[PDB]
DNA sequence: GCCGCCCTGGAGAATCCCGGTGCCGAGGCCGCTCAATTGGTCGTAGACAGCTCTAGCAACCGCTTAAACGCACGTACGCGCTGTCCCCCGCGTTTTAACCGCCAAGGGGATTACTTCCTAGTCTCCAGGCACGTGTCAGATATATACATCC
């Protein structure tokens, strides 16, 4: 199973960023400081099969 | 034999040190004396509590777009060097007025004490000016419709 993790803050999400980078998982993010291209770019990995 | 010249010793006067006594600056003491202290009373300034409504704040979003930033070029200006000349500085000499010490009388102003009265504080009562909200009204603006006209 793939998982989403949702959460209000995106400096929470950077320490989970930092968690799984130290901890080597092929991991994606999502927030506000992200522009409309890239999530375009990094929901199209995510849903490839 | 008589007179003139060189060498050396003790007593008179100048100076340093110490003691007694008189004068300047400052501190202890005394006397007045007025303002700080103490004690009591009372009014109110402010602390506290309570309710209502509005602004700020942390952290996130999304969109737009104009400002910020980076880079390349070019050229204008800051800066350094050199010349030049002129004007300010240093010094010697002469003048002159600031400074200090003097009249000569008179008014201005700071105090001390006293008298008086006008005016501003305080209190009570009242009313109208200021703050807020609203109905209404005339000027400004936009369009509806009818008449003259060019192609």
């Amino acid at each position: 199973h793939r998982v989403l993790i949702f959460s209000q803050m995106v400096r929470m999400l950077d320490i989970l960023g930092d968690y799984l980078s130290i901890k080597g998982i092929n991991f994606q993010r999502l927030d506000g400081t992200v522009p409309s291209a890239q999530r375009r770019i990094s929901i199209d990995h995510f849903n490839s099969p």
